[PDB]
């Protein structure tokens, strides 16, 4: 299950930066720098519309990069705090299961490949939706419910 | 499944060459010439776009050649050092199976036909990435990751 690699920033619960396929990626809104000197010296690219910051993974360590897919059938997917629901396109936690600091967590399917990265969410109890990024095979896209806040 | 035919260069650990379909194929970066004199006297074409060399198989020995396919689904594959895999659009092995001197080996599918040829790689323990040649529909191509070296 926990067959996973990621790293945090500046010695706080500053969210995570994640090795997906062939590149390191991170929320653009989370502060500081990576708590791994091997990745910290990389030259990151960024977008303030996807809220995404990214760099190529160095050749000597690509075994640590997680599998990825665009494929998102409806059902349930898994992250740091266990299962999360996906139906009507709203990645949803059944009440309160996350809070600020819960940034950058990948969402993995039932075959252990990444579909999305978490950024934040919007409270409506059992209907609590997530702000995320996910790739439509060629291109990254940002999902965001109305009334969200960042994590 | 040992239903394979090959030849080596200058009678030493100098890489390898294959009988595929109706043509010999060989790497361009390997030193010396083919061990078998009935192959070695033939006229060879070459390309630095693919690090590759080729010739027509003599009709008396064409019956000894291996079969091929363009197919590359995700999964596991056969070659002389074992443990070879295709995933994320990449061929891979664990490190111990591949090194300098082992270039020119064919990779076979689960039905015993060649899909690709090993030229070299970029090392890591669990998943070393490979430089290879392979056919797409009915045209040859080269695949090569970041930071690889020929063997």
């Amino acid at each position: 299950n926990d067959c996973i690699f990621e790293v945090k920033h500046e010695g706080k619960v500053t969210g995570y930066a994640c090795l997906v396929g062939d590149k390191v990626m991170k929320p653009a809104h989370v502060k500081g720098t990576i708590d791994n000197a091997d990745l910290a010296k990389l030259a990151f690219k960024r977008s303030s519309k996807y809220d995404l910051e990214c760099a190529q993974i160095p050749v000597h360590m690509k075994s640590d990069a997680s599998k990825f897919t665009h494929e998102k059938p409806e059902g349930y997917y898994n992250w740091h705090h266990g299962a999360v629901q996906y139906s009507g396109g709203r990645f949803t936690i059944p009440t309160g299961a996350g809070k600020p600091g819960d940034s950058g967590r990948p969402i993995f399917d039932n075959k252990g490949r990444v579909v999305a990265i978490v950024l934040g969410g919007a409270n409506e109890g059992a209907r609590t939706a997530l702000s995320v990024v996910t790739w439509n095979k060629d291109i990254v896209t940002k999902i965001t419910p109305e009334g969200a806040e960042e994590w």
